[PDB]
């Protein structure tokens, strides 16, 4: 008998079909002016910074249960992007899911199943993003693959993390960007960077 | 004596003070979600169950009532009460509907509300009884006492959504027999009743 | 060392790591709600304490700070500063308003704010002061220092609520005096003190 709110991160079960669908918990909705972040020595959600600019997160964004971006993500995401020294950047694997619903609060938990990522290097860093459609969406649900996804829905997603952070004067001077979009994978990748993120938050935290 | 984390909202909040005259309640859905959420028993997080299938809002804050099961007891009553047997219980916390005037727009709160009635529901041979109650201090609704006194439509909005929210467009073409069973409406002492029936069942069960 | 648990919002978070130069926030109510929401003491989970019972709305982010007790070292200090004598502490956490230029619509959330000020009140030989704060990085209030660099229009409108929003229209018909005492306002480092005493009574108690 549980007594107590399990911490998000913590708490929740992965996978329980060898990643062919996932738990998530949501930080971040389009609705949202702020940038939230769980907590992670409360487990309480945080408000991180407001929106510096003109932006919205295009669709829920928040993070996996049970994984940590840690020395195997960054070793693979390094391998798959013919890099030497990527080490992972020590929060939980990122996670974009899609839905046709409107969610206007985060702080909650879903079932959404991969079916690809956004691989992403930060000065030397990964920042994958796991791309995922919430389970029985009524629009997203029977999307099995990246390649299926609507074209302008995940530009939408690349042009957010491409601008969000852009300052006006470093756009007009056609600055080159601060962050790699080295490409997008499909699920079976996608399943592979979320089982390394979860080895390696059970070796830290099992 | 001090609580260092968060309750568990089924387990952890006192049911009632007063022998049911006002009990306190956690909200899972509001009439301004487009998903259904649900409580995840495990871990006391507020869990999308499952977007809304069709064209259909929750009239009313909906949500359970800590320290209650439809186990047995609930069963046995709800099929003596109908006249049908082999009735179960549906092995969930008990549902609870609440009126309020105001716009309540998140759930995964507490409130305390004043039980008034209850819908018996039977779901394939399963007690899915939805019990109704007034916010405490409600601008509207707070002196109701008994449904007998709530506006029929309100009522009716209710049951409507318990009756469509999954039915699909072909089974009422087809003009197929509702596949929920609204048996009828009670009163405040019989919902009280329930109440107490459920919280025995949760009671015995931990 | 993993948190299992979601901490209780009063007692888990640090309420500072840079002597007050800026604090932890968990926030209640927010100017998008029609109820007053309170955080459950016994639970931590957050609960409707009553619906607003008049036209008003909060007009700011509103909530408590983690680790404070409004005791006797708060009482003390409130009664010396507004040349009263007997003032006892209300017993519950610390109150902050945090002003953002942005839209937050969901409390049970944390923030960081730093304080510039605040408003003693004396309600009927109990302090109910408020601190004043900013949201950090907030577009507009971020560099505000002090609180005679906040709009005064902005303190009005946090002024007129306490002293409205349970004010009945026979008693402003009638010209009754008010129920609440505005001693006045206070500026950043007095408001330090009344939150390091707040914190030394929360210490004190457990
Ligand atoms: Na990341
Ligand atoms: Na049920
Ligand atoms: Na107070």
């Amino acid at each position: 008998t549980p007594l107590s709110i399990a911490h998000p991160w913590h708490g929740p079960v992965l996978t329980r079909d060898d990643y062919e669908s996932l738990c998530c918990y949501i930080e971040i909705t389009p609705a949202d002016s702020v940038k939230f972040e769980l907590d992670k020595e409360t487990g309480i959600l945080k408000v991180d910074r407001p929106q510096k600019f003109s932006n919205f997160c295009p669709c829920l964004y928040g993070l996996l249960p049970k994984t940590y971006c840690g020395d195997l993500s960054g070793e693979y995401s390094g391998q798959q992007s013919n890099r030497e020294n990527i080490k992972g950047d020590g929060d939980p694997l990122d996670i974009c899911v899609l839905t046709e619903k409107n969610i206007t609060q985060g702080n909650i938990l879903l079932q959404a199943r991969p079916i690809g990522g956004i691989r992403i290097l930060d000065s030397e860093e990964a920042d994958d993003k796991i791309i995922a459609v919430l389970e029985d969406d009524l629009v997203y649900g029977n999307i099995e693959d990246i390649s299926e996804c609507p074209g302008t829905v995940l530009d939408m997603i690349q042009h957010y993390f491409l601008t969000y952070k852009a300052t006006p004067e470093s756009l007009i001077q056609a600055k080159p960007a601060k962050i790699e979009i080295v490409g997008l994978y499909g699920k079976k990748e996608a399943q592979k960077v979320i089982r390394l993120a979860h080895e390696d938050y059970c070796n830290l935290f099992m």
